[PDB]
């Protein structure tokens, strides 16, 4: 609204333009981006969790697996084609309501291939059209053995009548908040679980996260 | 324009601001790509074929060896530091002059490297300007043995009378468009030739590939 | 005056949503560069020096260590992390007292690490600010063992109250022309000065510098 349409297509073949005719533009976008991979690379951690709180506790793009309104939320770094995340998202999501003011935040992430990016960008494209329609596909990319490609997965969001829903460029935005945040929460490995304050970089054992997360609850108000 | 020139001088400097002050763009446009290309990669051939019809027979920045209306047209997508394209590119050559009903479309690839795209970008800006020019730089930017440098190209060019023609941007669009049909098609060699409704990938004895040709003239008579 | 503040953020949307719906701009974009870094790799030597003049010796955001009047000039490519730079800087230092009449132009490169260009960054951003407070973080970068950090480059600059001191994307502007000028120059090892109409590649001892700027100083 701020540009006319004559006027915001001409940027669009500025942009193009610029980038070809003028390539020094982009080594220097290279270095600055090996930089400030360095800036959250060597950053502290504690201040991270404060001055992230409002993207990991408060993005209305990220799936959530339980009730809106909670006291306690979890927030798990997955992927879809990781052996370990498959065998700990259903303890997450048992967890739960066993556990009512408890949900759990999905960030999904792109490291193990192409799939998971895509998988992912699958994934936020559907919470934002139909929140509730998330959950199916979810467990299916989850529970669907072996690296998914576009054919396997246009078998999952069939199975869970997703399939009208189309993959966003700005689900893809997402994504890569997703993947800025495990930098500067200091993550490489997945699945990792934040539960107040704290990072779970692993599987662990329901008996172990079933104590975890009533530890944190007594860290709430009465 | 839609924008006047101090607009324009503006928008080109934001894009540099933009990817500098928010370097996470790039990489977002990094995996978006990546994943672009797995989609191309796992594309169906036929349908890609099918889709690809007007990209690789009507193209006027691609160019073409033989007649201008032919009924038989073949697309060889070729690189001039493969050792195989130059000892395959004359076999191309003498079905066009043996069989004047066939005709060969060339689609340079930057596959060997940046020369290769410096030759690519050479011959694609001579076609747009004087197609007339292109074989003879065509040839001895092929039959060239060993690696090739700005130099060697420049040797090449008014040796062929052509070194007063321009390098242009938009010859890299042709080149990408060429990059990009090759991913869609499943081209993971080259020389690569389309012939009729199947792919010939690699170097092929004269004799085979001429009863291939005529096979496809059987296909379309008159 | 050209856009306004509502508009120029749009421009900066659809920059960031314009290649992520068309990523293929980007990697047309990279062979651009990968092309025109190869042609800078084979430029001939002098004719690059004979090119570039008002690049080397006419560049405002390019540090200067000695006088504005001054009738020789070096251009030193060095690096924060480069021993050797580290054992030739001081050398440097001396010919600009030794003889005033002889000046040294900082262009840092950042040749050995993502260290070394947010510390030609962190200097850089500094000159423009507060020229005076330059020398103190430069000579302080470099006298470091081992390489640096985040921290170990805020420290120095804590150590030169130059910490107060923003580094700014127009730096990497300055970092990147020298990074283009390194390669047209043909510049592989760190340091390398220009002494008119050559360079001189490493830490030489001093009295074989020495000899070498009072024959260039004869020259002109």
């Amino acid at each position: 609204a701020a540009l006319n349409a004559a006027q915001e297509k001409e940027v669009r073949a500025l942009v193009r333009d610029t980038l070809v005719s003028n390539p020094e533009i982009l080594e220097e976008a290279i270095m600055a981006l090996q930089t400030k991979k360095a800036d959250e690379q060597q950053a502290q951690f504690r201040q991270a969790l404060a001055s992230e709180h409002d993207a990991l506790y408060n993005d209305a793009a990220s799936p959530r697996i339980g009730a809106k309104d909670a006291k306690l939320v979890l927030v798990s770094f997955t992927d879809y084609n990781c052996p370990y995340c498959k065998r700990f998202d259903p303890l997450l999501e048992k967890i739960t309501e066993q556990y009512p003011d408890v949900a759990v935040i999905i960030k999904p992430l792109p490291f193990k291939g192409e799939s998971s990016a895509k998988a992912s960008q699958a994934v936020l494209s559907v919470w934002k059209e139909d929140p509730k329609a998330f959950l199916a596909l979810h467990q299916r990319l989850m529970q669907k053995k072996t690296m998914l490609d576009n054919a396997s997965i246009e078998d999952a969001m069939k199975s869970t009548n997703t399939s009208k829903i189309k993959l966003t460029d700005d689900s893809l935005k997402t994504l890569q908040n997703n993947l800025e945040l495990s930098r500067k929460l200091g993550i490489q490995g997945t699945p990792a679980t934040v539960i107040g304050d704290t990072i779970l970089p692993g599987a662990v054992d329901y008996d172990q996260l079933e104590i975890i997360v009533k530890e944190q609850l007594a860290k709430v108000k009465k």
